[PDB]
């Protein structure tokens, strides 16, 4: 039919057509003008009327809403947005017939959080968002950091894992298709799983303005379109509206992140903003909508001459599928494949030399920090590639000098967070935080109920003026139980040779939030949560200060039917054990005694002993005399589905040797102490500093290429790429910690999200 008056409407005239639709016949005659420019000069400011023009300099433009961003400060003499110093925004200044403050998100291709330290002159409206607004100094993307993920990720709360977006390349076995950048079959909705923020909110009557644009529309339009649809009638008018930014991203391709060709796009790219913000300033809108600045992710130095190759390490290449780049996901390239051998192919990459720019990991070996593995779109065989470099599979595969997508941890690859506007704080400077955070938030925004997702809701209160969530600590479901002395020595046929709560345990006990069966341990050193379905401890608290045997005995509280026995760790050949609170750091030779009890006990493998006995005999003390004394929580996980949450017993799939004990995939620690590190942890009065770790339960440190060298060289580096939040563990454990502090609840809720990188 036509557009006679349908330009981006929310015989099609809207934003996806110009992209393997056919859009109507006049669609370029209407909606894609672009006669004269976009910026108003003096040249046209009496300037009689005209269809044909891109935007309007009369002096009539306002009514129609199809002014350029540019009018009332050129013609009418006004100042730039960027120029005007800024007053505090208490409420919002909002026109009539506005039910919210509008939402608008900027999103940035590539945008290092580091350039926002570059940029004086070269990004002035930015740094004016950035200053006045809240902020922090960096942003943490999803794994991969690629583009594709991480929308989707910022959309949906979601860690990849689960909105099914896994990488901007893809292969789905069940669908037997291949997800692409280029293509039409990323626009089968099949794909994109999890509720995005702009089905979150129709479904709940808050209208979106379409988040994606075709290729073909250029920017400054896309801007333009936007400033329209908030010009609409209310009832059509939408509350949430989304740019995105191909750039910084192209540019930091061709000439890296920190090349001199950078300032250009940059410069363009503070235009944009700049528009926007006249346009804002235009409607009489700047100080009513709410605009969040933020990336999908950072960029690197990454030149080619800086490439492993797989050639070089396999001798039958053409058989193997490789998503090559800034990670690895290897797997048969055909499904008939009889000389296909995984386990030969990780022996064969693992360690051929100290230096290897890349590591070789089944999916469910990698950190748990990084969410990757549990969904068939995943390849087992994935590789986890060093900053700075490219994995490839042939000599055959210089044009880049940039690239992005490697371990989120990384600080090139930190992107920036702004928000500015009436819900959001003022000069404000909150701590780093995680992008799978910023859904709830926008969720917040605009008064929505979020779907379930993988953000902490309440952790970022404080960076919202106005709350409407008060987060509830969850309600406890197995009161723990209490044994005092129950049974007598010689019931036990095990074959075993042989002011606690105030100092120990110091925010309470941890809360099981699954029906199950405890009892709760004191002891002089420590205290512990027994598990009698596990048959050992779920968690075990203990202090050290900062000044700081094959002997197995059997405790009198449990029942010799709730408890190990030696005689199992005798008969597997490969299984031995350890304690959870070490004998080592014994108060008294007396005390001492306790930690041999069979229930401080846990299996581990004897690979795996040299490294917790250095954990335990060693860090424990160098960190209480670096932090004042600290408090440790350690203790054991069952994720045999790798699906990042607490097994029940029907999915353990390892038991030692005959007996009914599971054996952990992964072993916790939380270790606190008091921000102000001149407190002492026990006697801490105020803000906490937390760090913690799950470390793989392995029976070889095939992971670790130094595990030759004795532990001082090679355990703390495995132990720093396996560092966690502690709300990872939550999920791990079904445990909550941190549950009687002096502090509020929102704010235990962000120390639960922190995640210590060591950069
Ligand atoms: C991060 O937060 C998410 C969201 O809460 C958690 O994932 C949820 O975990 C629960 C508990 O295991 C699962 O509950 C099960 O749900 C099904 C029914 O659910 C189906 O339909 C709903 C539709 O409204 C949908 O949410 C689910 O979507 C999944 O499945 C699709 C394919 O079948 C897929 O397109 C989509 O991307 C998503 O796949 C991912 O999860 C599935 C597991 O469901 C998994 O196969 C795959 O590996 C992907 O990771 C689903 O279709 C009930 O019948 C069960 O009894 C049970 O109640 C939710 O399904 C699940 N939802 C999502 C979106 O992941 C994560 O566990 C959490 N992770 C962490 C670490 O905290
Ligand atoms: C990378 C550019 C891009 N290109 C496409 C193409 C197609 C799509 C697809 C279109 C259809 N949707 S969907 O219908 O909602 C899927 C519905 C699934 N449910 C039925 C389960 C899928 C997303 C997204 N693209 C995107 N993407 C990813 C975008 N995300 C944002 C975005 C994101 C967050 C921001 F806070 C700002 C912007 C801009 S664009
Ligand atoms: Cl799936
Ligand atoms: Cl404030
Ligand atoms: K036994
Ligand atoms: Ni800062
Ligand atoms: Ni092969
Ligand atoms: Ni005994
Ligand atoms: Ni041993
Ligand atoms: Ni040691
Ligand atoms: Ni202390
Ligand atoms: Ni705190
Ligand atoms: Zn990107
Ligand atoms: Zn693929
Ligand atoms: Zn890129
Ligand atoms: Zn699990």
């Amino acid at each position: 039919g036509s557009c006679k008056g349908r330009c981006f409407e929310l015989c099609r005239c809207d934003n996806l057509c110009k992209s393997y639709t056919s859009c109507c016949h006049d669609f370029d005659e209407l909606c894609l003008k672009t006669a004269r420019g976009w910026e108003c000069t003096k040249d046209r400011c009496g300037e009689v009327r005209n269809e044909e023009n891109a935007c309007h300099c009369s002096e009539d433009c306002l009514a129609r809403g199809d002014c350029c961003t540019n009018y009332q400060v050129v013609c009418k003499g006004e100042s730039h947005w960027v120029d005007d110093d800024c007053e505090e925004i208490k409420a919002a200044e909002c026109p009539a017939g506005f039910v919210r403050p509008p939402l608008i998100i900027f999103s940035v291709d590539g945008f290092r959080a580091s350039y926002m330290k570059k940029g004086s002159k070269v990004m002035p409206n930015i740094e004016k968002l950035r200053s006045c607004g809240t902020h922090s100094p960096y942003m943490r993307p999803v794994y991969p950091t690629k583009t594709f993920p991480n929308l989707y990720t910022l959309a949906t709360g979601l860690y990849p894992e689960s909105h099914g977006i896994v990488g901007n390349s893809m292969y789905d076995p069940v669908f037997d298709a291949t997800f692409h950048l280029r293509g039409r079959e990323k626009f089968n909705h099949r794909w994109w799983g999890g509720q995005p923020l702009w089905i979150t909110a129709t479904k709940q009557g808050v209208k979106a303005g379409t988040f994606f644009w075709s290729v073909v529309i250029p920017h400054e339009r896309r801007i333009l379109t936007i400033l329209q649809w908030l010009t609409l009638p209310d009832h059509e008018r939408p509350s949430v509206y989304a740019f995105y930014s191909e750039q910084p991203d192209f540019s930091g391709h061709k000439y890296g992140p920190f090349g001199p060709e950078m300032t250009n796009p940059l410069r363009e790219i503070d235009k944009i903003v700049g528009q926007l913000m006249d346009g804002l300033k235009q409607l009489k809108l700047h100080r009513c909508v709410n605009v969040i600045f933020v990336g999908d992710h950072g960029m690197e130095d990454v030149t080619c001459d800086r490439t492993e190759f797989l050639s070089n390490y396999l001798t039958n290449v053409d058989d193997i599928t490789l998503v090559p780049g800034t990670l690895g996901r290897i797997r048969s390239k055909f499904s008939n494949n009889a000389k296909y051998d995984p386990k030969a192919i990780i022996a064969n990459l693992t360690c051929k030399k100290p230096d290897q720019h890349f590591k070789p990991y089944l999916k469910q070996h990698l950190p748990k920090r990084l969410h990757y593995a549990n969904n068939r779109r995943i390849e087992d065989i994935h590789l986890l590639v060093e900053r700075r470099w490219h994995v490839a599979r042939k000599p055959l595969d210089c044009f880049f000098q940039g690239d992005h997508g490697f371990d989120n941890k990384v600080n090139s690859m930190q992107t920036v967070f702004v928000g500015y506007g009436p819900t959001f704080k003022y000069k404000t400077k909150v701590p780093p935080f995680e992008n799978i955070e910023l859904y709830n938030v926008m969720c917040d925004l605009l008064g929505l109920k979020p779907a379930p997702n993988n953000g902490t809701h309440g952790s970022l209160n404080h960076l919202l003026r106005t709350n409407t969530f008060r987060p509830t600590m969850p309600e406890e479901v197995t009161r723990p139980n209490y044994p005092g002395i129950m049974y007598l020595q010689s019931d036990f046929d095990l074959g075993c040779t042989c002011s606690t709560e105030e100092r120990h345990l110091l925010y309470g006990r941890p809360a099981v939030l699954y029906r199950t069966r405890y009892d709760i341990l004191y002891h002089t050193d420590f205290e512990s949560g027994y598990s009698e379905i596990f048959l050992m401890p779920l968690w075990t608290s203990y202090t050290v200060s900062k000044q700081a045997t094959s002997c197995v005995r059997p405790d009198v509280r449990v029942s010799p039917s709730f408890s190990q026995n030696c005689l199992a760790y005798k008969n597997d050949k490969q299984m031995s054990y350890g304690f959870l609170f070490p004998p080592y750091l014994s108060s008294s030779p007396e005390a001492k005694y306790d930690a041999f009890l069979v229930t401080n006990m846990v299996p581990m493998y004897p690979a795996f002993k040299r490294v917790w006995n250095y954990f335990q005999r060693v860090l424990v003390k160098k960190y209480a005399s670096e932090r004042n004394g600290v408090n440790v929580i350690s203790g054991p996980i069952f994720d045999y589905d790798y699906d990042g949450l607490h097994d029940t017993e029907d999915k353990i799939k390892q038991y030692v040797e005959g007996s009914s004990i599971p054996v952990p995939t992964h072993y916790y620690s939380i270790i606190t102490s008091c921000l102000d590190f001149t407190q002492p942890a026990d006697k801490c009065d105020g803000p906490l500093s937390v760090s913690s770790f799950i470390l793989p339960h392995r029976p070889d440190n095939e992971e670790s290429c130094n595990s030759s060298e004795d532990e001082s060289k090679w355990v703390e580096e495995l132990m720093k790429m396996h560092t966690a939040r502690v709300r990872d563990i939550e999920h791990l454990t079904s445990l909550d910690f941190f549950r009687k502090t002096s502090r509020s609840y929102p704010e235990i809720l962000t120390l639960k999200t922190y995640l210590h990188t060591y950069e």
